[PDB]
DNA sequence: TCGAATCGCCGC
RNA sequence: GCGGCGAU
DNA sequence: CGAATCGCCGC
RNA sequence: GCGGCGAU
């Protein structure tokens, strides 16, 4: 209800405590220590204010039970209510006479569901008319709504196709409106048994809630009952109050939670070097200390305390030390255009389907608001730190070891954020620096599928356009028309500077180089796949290699062959419909024209574990369904048959193109499945080998543990929200994408330390496979990122090491099931050193 | 005043809510209640022990020694210490012992006076005496080289007065020499010593509120209360132990404030590392070991009960030099100490004498060696072993009777002869064994043996077989011990054939005495050394005795297995030629001088040093694998513990690193010896976070070999239980025992596990794989290579009868 | 019978 | 958890 | 200066 | 921590 302010004493400690102050002051002076500790203090202040506004809205909406401060108490009272429900039902049955008027109503709703519906609706009613009648009414109408529309949910098979559309709607009235529509539809089909719901009358609903209110006072006792003006027929009223201890418990938990949810901001001094698991980054001893590894359990964090990973610690601290500053020139442009357009680069002037169209505009209206709120935060943070000579971002890691910045405004964000951020410590650009400055500008414009010589040609041909954009960014919109506009505009400014000030010009712009498909690149390196490696530019090639265009080419080759040969159409009975043959289906697709657009997402999702089944849903939504809406797709007479046909063709094309990827992810999936199973002798039933997690260690020395854990029980209501064992399926789903991500994290970490030690590089722009530095150091970073990758996969056999980790854990029945290690290929790793387009 | 945790807290250990039916359905309610009563009582008994100890410290002003008073003192010392220097600055600013010691001496003397004259003068006068006592005596400490010699004698002295008498005598000897300065101690003015006191008191009240303040008095009390609850006197189980399914909670069934831990670790973090580890075979061994059902040998107990009332030690004295006078004092302390342990062991054995079976929970140390949890357990002294026998029995049979005879002759001490002789000794004394069994009080022959109570328990069973034939059921454990487990294990992994004969690992016609082997080699050097030796040369001026001259004395005295004996048992523990020279003097040169012999040794230390290099050289050629291994593991640990810094920069390339290895059973062990950066020691008063390089080096070789034998023991019990019917195991770290019928099968199993493990695993190479990445670029050139494999075949091990393991 | 990557921000 | 945004 | 572990008792 | 005893 009412929460005392954390801020007055406990946030005051952040600036007061001497040991955090002295440690900061010794490194960077008292005054930078003053600013940093006050800034970290404000970060905690902003975070507490964030909680208070959300709590106020949730209290107003009756959604306090949804808030985290109210979840712990509800978990305690819920069993007591349920037990009292079940006993009441048994006690009412035992007694003889007319059954109480709520008995029948309470029965169709699950005893768990009534329990939560009463607690939430009573908490909603009390925190937002305390009379028992209004709350009993409010309970009853909620019980009936779960009763009437629940019938649809459990029926179930049809509900699975209406489940998503229910979720896509926001707000109870919209959820209820949609459910009245489906109920009418399914009643017309006769699915619900043809039984139209007879609405409860008001006096019934009142009696439903009162029995619930009584039942909580006996069992739980949070609410208590009070009678006003007893014995007077006019004013005899009964009222409901919350137990103060329970209100104090949410209030204590609300305050406890507000002090541990800061809004992290950039540092005005270099971030605190990591010496251990906790307390890196920000310098204050804080209520929410940073962790080196972002984990879901304290235990998975504790495993890292013992481990000796000097190279992991060095890489994070080097990355933290990178000095950034706000690009004021970009910020000047963004401050203007943002006031005029919701998205500044969105609409530049330049020279059943209806139901699906309505869903699109609804999503578009959501997307506009969500996009703009992120924009407003980034600009405000950018304008805040604009006048600082440098700022710094702390770094930590996810549980797989990938590196992420900690502050909400960070260099790993969207274009506008990336454009608003530049490095602080620049060097004179030089001939080689100018060259990569133009290559970077070419990539920001979207000229990336072309060799470097034509990338330079594109920049130099558009010299006058680039110059005009830098001189008047508001008068020439050409930069906004580019693929990465603000980052392109950032290049335009530095390009203009080099021409004004020559090659002596000091440029501090981050020149990002990104691996084309890092997962397939890594998988191709492990098993030495030549064909896969060439497709992802691991091996030197005549031109840049587009894996989508390659797969599209192989798809089109099948289509042309399946147009001359291939099955005729046939008629199949279904519970008679025509089943289109491959010859018909090929003709439809050739009529559409299959490009890299048709195959792109399928290749991207390959590292995530997607296969032929998942491609059909991709193909339908990405190309076929938009084609029908556009008035194309007359060829797609049966859309699902076309998608399934094309998904087969994409999967065959992908698997023969990158064999190492397909084989390696299968081997890891088989490993996790065996380890995640419980081994029980069928006759005895006893479990011989328990369910086991998956663990490996990166060549960088980062350990990682995959323990996806499933909760035992869960509850779900239609209109109100729902409120450990190893999850074997998530273990198999996650093992291959997580393993390859742990490798690219090690590659990134090994790159920054190698670029820092062999070469002089001190500034790093890092987005998981994108490696950036100032132009003067661009050539060496290009060198460094290739040298690391060749070294690890010459030094280490990551899959064989992985096998050595879990081979002991395997049970004797499982060993025949385990596949062998995939065969190595003919690729030579030293060709990666001379590969122009790997970028990594 | 200490609150009684026992009232509410020892109801929590009872845990009379976790269904005792969990125990009661499987084993019966009375036994379940008794077990829960026993664990409850075990916690109560320990609390009473703490209280009696605490009171005695209270009477003697020793509360500052007690752990309950420490955590305040460590909080209050630096605030005090800061205030000492603050006045030191103020007095230095205005013209008009260590600071830590002044703080510690003030706090201890004040707390003692209040614990046991509350006047401000009386305490300051006592505090003034201690500071003056520290200054005069501390001059000897800070001189220092001679202090290193007298330090050991101060440590042997006990009681503030008795250390003072010694330091008084040494100061005279130093001064009658003149070593401390010739300046006698200048006695503090009695009014100045009270002035120093008052001054230190006044600082204490300003720095801390302790002067005693109530909050500090309840802090000792609440901590003392918590410490009485976590120190139980563990008792044997009357039901089978709870199987270990995890890191904690095994063994005893009751939920406790101090649950059992699978691995005994000094740090909670070291225990936490074992939770993630999957070691199924380690868990099996502990659970089968816990499942062994024991019974108290009543016949042994009746004999023990009477002789313990008549003799301080039942078997010590049977009717059949100033340093020496210090030793008889030690014997008087010895005679006491054994009696307290004896009386408790008798008390427990009588307490459980009527139970049809008792069980012992098990856990392990950080090296993985398996220890029984109860204070009364089968890993005790000869009388404790004799009081305990297995409950499960099988008819003895011809094979079992043979091993019963073999066990008896080992208890008699005939363990250096072949098995047919060991058999023969028994029937030669067959009439004496009967008489000992028939009337143990009338015949004292059983007490004369090397392991009398075990030999008496053998006498009872040997009589029992003769009464009822081979049909008679015997449940007595028959323990067989490897001659030297460390040398055996080291010789196997490096395939040293020469070592294997010495430890009887190879099949041999006769038992091999490794002490005899090294001694014969020493004699051979000594004989040659008389023929060729460095001449005596004179380097006051003293003549150094030539190697031939030193040989002549040693040859006149002679060298026997006993002289070499220690240097090889110490060798597994890591002792070296430097260490050897002392022990040779103490064991062989010192008793000769008391005997009147040692006339030949003109200089004892010259003989000890000359001897020392002869055992070490003879040891090195006798067991080359054991020496060659131990250097490699030590060399590794030294590199891991060292810090690598850029010589000019000092920036640390590699931190001090602990060493880690995994036993073939899968038990992991991490060796992290840690040394505090600062420590305070006072001469007259009690003494009060980096890897310790010397401890890491000193410990790695013996700790590694212990982890292997524990892995072997754990492997042996699982192998013996699964391949063979054996369900009852008597285990003492390398001694394997079972009922006589099952002995021959365990006799087989202990070989098979040892052979199978070293054929399958190269343990030292695996150890390299663990620290290989940790080694720095400078260290890799320094690191020695792995010692070479030898020509020993491990298939010979299963054939040897004398290895016993 | 079922199902068909990680991290953050905002909203409920 | 659900809805949307963004990063790889 | 620097020459095994685990218990119990005592200080 | 130091001293004594025991197990290996």
């Amino acid at each position: 209800m009412n929460t005392i302010n954390i801020a007055k004493n406990d946030f005051s400690d952040i600036e007061l405590a001497a040991i955090p102050f002295n440690t900061l002051a010794d490194h960077y002076g008292e005054r930078l220590a003053r600013e940093q500790l006050a800034l970290e203090h404000e970060s905690y202040e902003m975070g507490e204010a964030r909680f208070r506004k959300m709590f106020e809205r949730q209290l107003k909406a009756g959604e306090v039970a949804d808030n985290a401060a109210a979840k712990p108490l509800i978990t305690t009272l819920l069993p007591k209510m349920i037990a009292r429900i079940n006993d009441w039902f048994e006690e009412v049955k035992a007694k003889r006479g007319k059954r109480p008027t709520a008995f029948q109503f309470l029965q169709e709703i699950k005893p768990e569901a009534v329990a939560y519906i009463t607690i939430k609706t009573t908490l909603a009613c009390l925190t937002s008319n305390t009379t028992v009648q209004a709350v009993a009414s409010a309970i009853g109408r909620a019980i009936e709504d779960e009763a009437r529309f629940g019938r649809i949910r459990d029926a179930k098979h049809f509900k699975k196709n209406v489940e998503e559309q229910l979720n896509k709607r926001v707000g109870h009235v919209y959820k209820k409106a949609f459910m009245q529509v489906v109920e009418a539809d399914m009643l017309s089909k006769g699915l619900l048994g043809g039984e139209a719901w007879s609405s409860w009358h008001k006096e019934d609903s009142i009696h439903v809630g009162v029995r619930c209110i009584e039942m909580l006072i006996e069992s739980t006792g949070m609410v208590s009952l009070h009678r006003q003006n007893a014995g007077v027929v006019g004013q005899d009223s009964e009222t409901i109050e919350l137990a103060p201890e329970y209100a104090e418990a949410i209030a204590t938990r609300a305050g406890a939670l507000a002090g541990i949810s800061p809004m992290f901001q950039p540092c005005v001094v270099p971030p605190k070097p990591w010496t251990g698991i906790t307390g890196g980054g920000y310098w204050a001893n804080g209520r929410r200390p940073l962790a080196l590894v972002r984990t879901h359990s304290k235990k998975a964090l504790m495993r890292y305390e013992d481990v000796y990973m000097p190279e992991v610690y060095k890489a994070i601290n080097i990355a933290q030390n990178t000095a950034w500053k706000i690009n004021k020139k970009v910020l000047a442009v963004a401050n203007v255009i943002t006031k005029w357009k919701h998205c500044p680069v969105e609409d530049i002037p330049a020279i059943t389907a209806w139901k699906r169209a309505a869903a699109a505009v609804y999503r578009k209206d959501k997307a506009r608001k969500s996009r703009r709120i992120s924009l407003e935060f980034m600009l405000e943070q950018a304008n805040k730190f604009a006048n600082h000579k440098a700022i710094w971002f702390p770094y930590n890691m996810d549980w797989r070891g990938r590196v992420y910045a900690v502050s909400m405004f960070n260099p790993q964000g969207n274009d506008m954020t990336k454009g608003l951020l530049t490095l602080a410590k620049g060097k004179p650009i030089g001939k080689e620096g100018y060259y990569w400055l133009k290559i970077h500008g070419a990539n920001c414009a979207g000229v990336d599928k072309v060799p470097f010589p034509e990338r330079i040609k594109f920049i130099e041909e558009n010299h006058e356009n680039i110059m005009a954009c830098a001189k008047s960014p508001l008068e020439n919109t050409w930069w906004a028309e580019q693929d990465s506009p603000f980052c392109f505009l950032a290049f335009c400014f530095e390009y203009a500077g080099v021409q004004h000030h020559g090659l002596s010009y000091n440029c501090s712009l981050p020149l990002a180089f990104d691996g084309s498909c890092s997962g397939i690149q890594h998988f191709s390196a492990m098993l030495r796949d030549e064909v896969g490696g060439r497709a992802v530019n691991l091996l030197p090639s005549e031109t840049v290699q587009d894996i989508y265009g390659i797969v599209a080419k192989k798809v089109n080759e099948i289509l042309q062959a399946d147009a001359i040969n291939g099955t005729d159409n046939e008629v199949v009975t279904v519970t008679e419909k025509v089943k289109l043959g491959t010859k018909a289906l090929a003709g439809q697709w050739l009529a559409y024209g299959v490009t890299r657009s048709v195959t792109k997402r399928s290749v991207m999702t390959l590292a995530y574990g997607s296969k032929e089944f998942g491609f059909r849903q991709q193909v339908l939504e990405d190309t076929i369904q938009p084609a029908i809406d556009s008035g194309k797709g007359l060829m797609f007479t049966q859309p699902n048959q076309a998608a399934g046909y094309m998904a087969k063709l994409i999967w065959e094309s992908v698997s023969v193109t990158v064999v190492a990827a397909v084989e390696a992810m299968n081997w890891l999936k088989s490993a996790a499945k065996l380890l995640a199973a419980e081994v029980k002798d069928k006759k005895t039933g006893e479990i011989l080998r328990k369910r086991c997690a998956v663990h490996w260690v990166t060549p960088d020395g980062f350990p990682v543990w995959q323990e996806y854990k499933k909760p035992i029980q869960t509850r779900l209501n239609l209109m109100f929200l729902g409120q450990s064992e190893i999850d074997a399926h998530k273990q198999e789903s996650g093992i291959a994408p997580n393993f390859v991500h742990s490798q690219d994290g090690s590659h990134l970490r090994k790159t920054v330390v190698w670029a820092h030690e062999k070469y002089g590089i001190e500034s790093f722009a890092l987005i998981h496979d994108s490696f950036g530095t100032i132009p003067a150091d661009a050539a060496n970073l290009f060198k460094a990122v290739r040298e690391t990758m060749v070294d690890t996969y010459e030094s280490c056999d990551v899959l064989a090491d992985f096998y050595d980790q879990f081979a002991d854990q395997l049970h004797e029945s499982q060993l025949d099931k385990m596949p062998a290690l995939p065969a190595k290929g003919n690729l030579n790793l030293r060709d990666i050193l001379e590969s122009d387009f790997a970028f990594a």
